């Protein structure tokens, strides 16, 4: 059962909520730190943002030496394009759960394809930031 | 805020778990019941299960008869090929979550199109049976 | 010279117009009765809507013992998907006419598909509810 | 309430039925221009045919200098090849109706597409000859 | 060696062939009963026929309950459009054979595509009513 | 036999050979006529050229009131575009040949499709200015 | 006024069954098929053919025309997929002809989905096993 | 270097702007004139606009034989459909900037394939009206 | 100078014509072909070749390529959309060809439309009977070597 | 009116022209910093240039912060590849002209996939350097 | 152990390198091999083919499965894009396989992008000259059985 | 003949010994690189291989910049996933116009129909794919002989 969980946002996710409600990456992240706090069994949940491709694939490797057992991650743009995360997490074997805050299914057809849904345990899109919080009760919940 | 939610689970999902853990639809509609009723303030959750086509519409048209505010959905087969139930939807204007207990995004590449996915609030997938689950806290905090 | 004549809606058409202005399915057909009265020649339409796809199919078959020479379907989503529909039309051998109440060129590329459209004798297609009163017309006027 | 309509034909349509029924255009074009003065309050349906792509938008946009309120319209191939009469129709923001005689669907795919069907009113086809009366009796009831 | 084997046609099915021989549904259900019985080792076929996809689903579940081992199924026009009566026998897990009377590669490019042949044991198509009874043959031998 | 027939050449190719060799439009058109003429048993080849797709649906139009029996025609672009070129030859009912002086497969991709092959008598296609020859002599001999 | 005499082929690779699922050998089917006829007391025939090369598969079609041959069965085994030379053989000769195949092609790779047999083949038996043949052969000696 | 320019407007183009600023085409002919008066050195840009394909072919045929170096053109409809315009500028070899008002981009994804992009010397398109001034300065400076 | 050399070749199938629509053997056109060159008085030929072997067929396009055959008049029937190597024969022995087709294959199913030879030859006759091998025939012998 | 705007270029181009016409990134750099300059009213153009796709998304959001009012964009390869350059333009809600130096249609396929120019304001490409010019000149007159 | 007994294939109108871009021949590219298992001394031994004709590839197959061979190098040329009759021969025989092509397919026309081979051979090099084959040789006379 | 090669392998590569061994093996980047290094040496005439791994798109375009400055005149590289995405890369190469070729230590072929475009083949002198790490060496030999 999963004690050290790592939350990835890919690029431009820094910049919610600047433009729909005030919601930030700042609180996502606490909230998640917070979300596993509060099991108070030595669950951790690590945060990183980025928007290099090659960083997050840095950040992932990084995991892997630091014993991290699960990955929420919500690649932005990077769902659509980067064959190089999902390398990432098959060739350290991590499991994860990719997040969308919006429904993808709604908007650009590229946007209708990812490189990581066939490989990840679970894909949640359209449910808020809350969807952060589901991937990570899952993830928490999961056999080493 | 929410206050009814129905659950449809569509053809196949009474064969759960007979063949992959034992849990079965009766599970689920109970767990759900359950959900809402600990929420202790007139939310409730009612449950439909059927294996035709025709009467998940006709169970549709119902649920806006009688004031359901929200849907939480797994259409089974019919995700990949039901309009009528799309149209269902959009014509009675019931907001709406896809669940799929697997990761559809895993399978065959007709299962990775559904007529529900790009009109729904959203489409949680691979979560398990937590995913109707956590289609209802969303629904449950919706608001009308 | 064709007397029977069997207007067929599908799924969701019991709901216009509940949502654009009050013309209800019930309308439709009263409108497609008196039509075919007010012609003084034992003229006579058959009024039928359904949900499932099955009981549309079963009216087909009925309307062929019934002796109807012609159809005048609105098959809703079921135009998109139900190639049972279509082999019940051939199967039986009644001429038709497809009816779409709104334009269905302007909506979403799949409504562009039809399994009625190559087999029906005409299609008639954003023309409103006269869509409905100008197929009866042409099927009145059509060789038995 | 819509007053001025016209009726356009594109290229081939002069010939029928030279080759299913005698009726030819001539037939078609008269119809419709009695079909409004039958209406009784100073309907109008103006006819036009062409095979010439240019020509018919041209006519498109002197229906707009002229205060058509409504086309119908039967673009023959340019139904399926004719960007610049969609664009003239949308330019001069005239509505319209599409109607085909037979039944495209029943044909070559190519036919199939149209660059009217998604900025058309209405699209009629399979009727026959009663598809330019149908659109026509729409027009003439219309905002 | 397998005892219950559940014959089911789909929809339009029970049509034949009032229009291409004198032969009915009822008569292929008759042909393919008396098959097993002949057999005389307490071998059994059930018919079935439906027009309606979530019946024939319903029926799929049933056969379970009732152990049968086998299932012969005409899903006529459901072949191509029914994933829900695909997802009804993997569900079940009742291997399964896809008949039909005529030959659908003759047929339009749609009727090419099938949701039942990639999980099917075997598909038969074109060999008209004896179709059934090859499949019904190997069905009766299957372990 | 056929007597009577038109030669018909698409947009530009009063540009040839203006650029592989020396051969203009009025060459072929020349020798076409004599192809014709040298039958002598009153043959003839007209010809015709325009950029104007409209003028060429117009001309083969007329061609069937001339009571022409056979259609040589090079559309140029028009070949890729046209449904109303192919529409009036078909409408008209004249049988015709598609000729190309430079072997268009040879070319990009969307010159390989074609609103007249499929309708055509024939297609040849690469054959130089000698194309039009032999479209003339197959047309000559044709019932 | 049935057919006497019936071409058996078989294509490429086809001699290899099954030395690798279970020994059934290619000489088996055609022993068997043989046989078949000879059981009929009334002069039926089966007559037997196998090769690698397409050419050759060409130039038997045309020999059993040549023969009288009113039937063929045959398993194209990978000449289905890409050979139209043979195709044009038998429409050439205008022999009717069943298309074999001993496992169930629509389980494998999508290239095998697309024949150039089938939509000119009397009838498509794949995946019967070795029975295949047999049935095949029954239909064959009661064709017009 | 290039003295003397063809600016061609396609199809629809005489109505701008009436429906989305007051900018007509004509105040873009004249503009691109007196573009190439200012120069002082000799410079000229004859102007043409036509709603039908062939008439642009004519045009473009006419510009060679006249000693046209530079073709600015904004086709319209036609940059979609008209194989056949293509053909006349690389027929009469003259080098031309495809020139687009609004970003076609942003439209329906037919309008994204063009037959002349990809033989212009460059594409100029959502630049607005000045996308023709830049076509031309361009033009103005090229061997 | 002008090529003096021409094969015809016909490919599977070919022999059958016209067992089956007029009863024009494909033996009625080698021997026209072949009279074709001979009367051109001037030491042409055409040489004659048919399998219903694409190997056979490869093999024969190297076999002309040693005798100096300088154009290929070829009609590869089924093999015009199914072999890259006959494709690749012509290619590799740069001989010159013209694709001939007795029927107009536009006409037909829609895989008939592609051809691994269409857009290597000098031209494509299609549709224009029997005829379309004289007419390949004509051209070939004019052909500059 | 527009005061800010940020020039960025894409990968590999800092390499011009080392291989066609001895003109430097830096060059147009200077170029469009000096545009600016004489505009004499304190417009002032920044400019930028990458090979890593992150640092552009970096200097995006940083424009931003800065009160950049519009991106002129040449992304390079980035052009066909990056979601994350488009979303942060988006996300920031910069309004950006694409700008490719030669006319990319006249190259591979999939050079005419932009994830830019359904976006973008306007998209410039194959008027070379000037391009970047006509771009800013566009720039500086947006209001 | 490791493989001893390799089997060389080359298809369609390999025989004609290089007629037309160095002097480098098929017998060249075969003796070549041959020898490079001779100098392994290892009883290790290299079988050449070459044949135009498809079915003739298939046969030298299955009698490779017979004789032992425990590796195949194969370069199909054209055979490549349209086989599935030589694929299923590999398959059929069980006979693990390495495709080679002398110079780079992806360069090419997009209908040489696609081999029925790749998927199922070991490796796939191509663009490698002929030092290719020498490549593929080296990796099979190392390859376990 | 060329002197300085440069070997470059893409991002996860890295990995090599623990990354998906069943498809990768067991050798890792570093015997790779090492192995490259030692080839150039055996060779005797002042060759070099030099080496270079990044999961950067960018850092390999700066790297391959930085090679023509250097008079590399021969890439091998492994883009690993940059291969079916990376224009950038491609245009890096095309760019300061060194000659490359493509080495996948898997059969891409085998795996999923995204694997199998790659914005390299095309404008690559070769492309080796499935010859396991021994693809590297014959790339390498490959290099050290060419003009």
């Amino acid at each position: 059962l999963v004690k050290k969980v790592l939350l990835i946002n890919g690029p431009n996710l820094n910049l919610l909520g600047t433009r729909y409600g005030t919601t930030s990456l700042s609180d996502i992240e606490q909230a998640a730190i917070e979300q596993a706090k509060l099991k108070n069994n030595d669950s951790e949940v690590l945060v990183f943002q980025s928007n290099t491709e090659g960083f997050i694939i840095d950040r992932i490797h990084e995991a892997k030496r630091q014993g991290v057992g699960f990955v929420v991650i919500n690649a932005g743009a990077y769902t659509h394009t980067s064959v190089g995360i999902r390398d990432a997490l098959l060739g350290t074997a991590i499991p994860f759960i990719e997040v969308h805050i919006t429904n993808v299914h709604q908007r650009e057809p590229f946007r209708h394809q990812s490189y990581l849904s066939d490989k990840a345990v679970a894909v949640i899109c359209g449910l808020g930031v809350y969807g952060y919080t589901a991937a990570i009760e899952y993830a928490l919940n999961y056999q080493l």
